[PDB]
């Protein structure tokens, strides 16, 4: 099973490059409306705990340069929306696709476009880990690159790109500006919660093991959804929603094997461990693989 | 692992059919590359004669789509393994773009496609056996590979088959396959595959640039003796150019490249004590060098 990322091209079509001053950084441009992290209008002196509301007040349109490649698109009006900037632009985006924003949970996977200067360079697909981080590659001049889903023909803008922390992993916003986690968009030193084992996604994966015929762990008991939360979370693994028994009722499907007893397998997996075997030629329990990709791939 | 940007790829796909048969096509310019084997029906497929199937079909045999529309088909030749389909419309998409052939260890990216549609991307390796470990399924035939270098698109796969093994063959956009392989409907096996070196080394490199550094040592080695160790594991042997390919990374890092060879002979003798590197319980090969720099 490979990390498969969506074909980028229906993004590739919205990316913009807005520039402040010598602070250059990527925008997503949908209709007439460009998107981008508000950091933009920042200087280092505002950095370190920039007053937005002040930095604002004191732009106008004509201080703001996107650029489509190096074609310029005048701005005609601009707004923040918590910590994005809306900046109305004079053309619509022929490219613009069909799409939606929507706000993802933890253990989700999207695709990410790497941009720098509003030009593509690599595509590759993440997860949002449950304290709220993906581990990208993301660079200086990365920020205001998408993370984003397709469902037939319609792009889910689910993630844009703002800052690293401490530990190297990444944090941002929806496409409503509303940060992902307890983060805040200033250049001061941020601690994410301690990180957990997304236990639907690992679910995925052995109900795809069982598909390829790799089903050893199969057992002949099952469990409460209580009884194998409150296991789980000894093992740092995260607790079950309600949401996430639903989304794996496909793969029981196609297997027969209920949801709960899958749950009492990977319970004796943990208390147990895999006593020297693999699972898919892997001694590792993956755990960014979700129901959706293991369906997409297979 | 980073896919590069498919949209450039993704406005040069459509669907082709001959018969029941239907699998992708690459639009470039007025002409549609793909697998010869298109014109295979069940029977057809288990010992073609090409140039027999060929000649007893007519342009009129090939229905190409590009999304709802279909593109007129004035002429077809065939290229070794691939057909070239002249169609009546030149796609204004068509970006700058080069055929190439790839060596074995390079990385490209795949646009895997069905009936003519983008379904995802992904990073491969040309394996030393001349497969690629990709993930195809029924119809991603003429699904291509592909490097981008400024704007220019570099073809060098095109989709072809499956192996019992699970891993996939194919050929360049001239038509040639990798490897010994034939497009026949028979079980194929592969030549024994060996792990590319400089990519484990490139990937080590990566490891320690992201502070994962329990695998050094300060043992040295010669390049004589370290590819010794490597050809009976399996590995392929490093060469010189290998060797100055890495030098970026061993400036950047500090550590000279033969001594990340001495790294590499200890977890080949030891194995890594059920310990990971960049989360892998296995030894990478499938970036290279320029993979590790361009996104460090
Ligand atoms: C594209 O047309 C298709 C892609 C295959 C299908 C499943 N996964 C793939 O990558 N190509 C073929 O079906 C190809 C056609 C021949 C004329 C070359 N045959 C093929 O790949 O056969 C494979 C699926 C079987 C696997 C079982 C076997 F016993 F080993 C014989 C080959
Ligand atoms: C936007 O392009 C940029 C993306 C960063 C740069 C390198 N890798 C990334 O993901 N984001 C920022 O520069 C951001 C701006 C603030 C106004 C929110 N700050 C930021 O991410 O600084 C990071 C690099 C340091 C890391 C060390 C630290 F102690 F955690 C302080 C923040």
């Amino acid at each position: 099973f490979r990390k498969m990322a969506f074909p980028s091209g229906k993004v590739e079509g919205c990316m913009v490059q807005v520039t402040c001053g010598t602070t250059t950084l990527n925008g997503l441009w949908l209709d007439d409306v460009v998107y981008c992290p508000r950091h933009v209008i920042c200087t280092s002196e505002d950095m370190l705990n920039p007053n937005y509301e002040d930095l604002l007040i004191r732009k106008s349109n004509h201080n703001f340069l996107v650029q489509a490649g190096n074609v310029q698109l005048r701005v005609i009006g601009h707004s923040m929306q918590n910590c994005v900037l809306k900046l109305k632009v004079d053309t619509a985006n022929p490219k613009t696709p069909k799409y939606k924003f929507v706000r993802i949970q933890p253990g989700q996977t999207f695709s990410v476009l790497a941009c720098y200067n509003g030009s593509p360079s690599g595509v590759y697909q993440c997860a949002m880990r449950p304290n709220f981080t993906i581990k990208g590659s993301f660079l200086n001049g990365s920020c205001g690159s998408v993370g984003f889903n397709i469902d037939y023909d319609c792009v889910s803008f689910c993630y844009m790109h703002h800052m690293e922390l401490p530990t190297g992993v990444h944090a941002g916003t929806d496409l409503e500006g509303n940060f992902y986690g307890p983060f805040v968009d200033r250049q001061t030193a941020q601690a994410a919660g301690t990180d957990t084992t997304i236990t639907v996604n690992v679910l995925a994966w052995l109900y795809a093991a069982v598909i390829n015929g790799d089903r050893w762990f199969l057992n002949r008991f099952t469990t409460t959804l209580n009884d194998f939360n409150l296991v789980a979370m000894k093992y740092n693994y995260e607790p079950l929603t309600q949401d996430h028994v639903d989304i794996l009722g496909p793969l029981s499907a196609q297997t027969g094997i209920a949801v709960l007893d899958m749950c009492a397998s990977l319970k004796e997996l943990l208390q147990n461990g895999m006593n020297g075997r693999t699972i898919l030629g892997s001694a590792l329990l993956e755990d960014e693989f979700t129901p959706f990709d293991v369906v997409r791939q297979c």
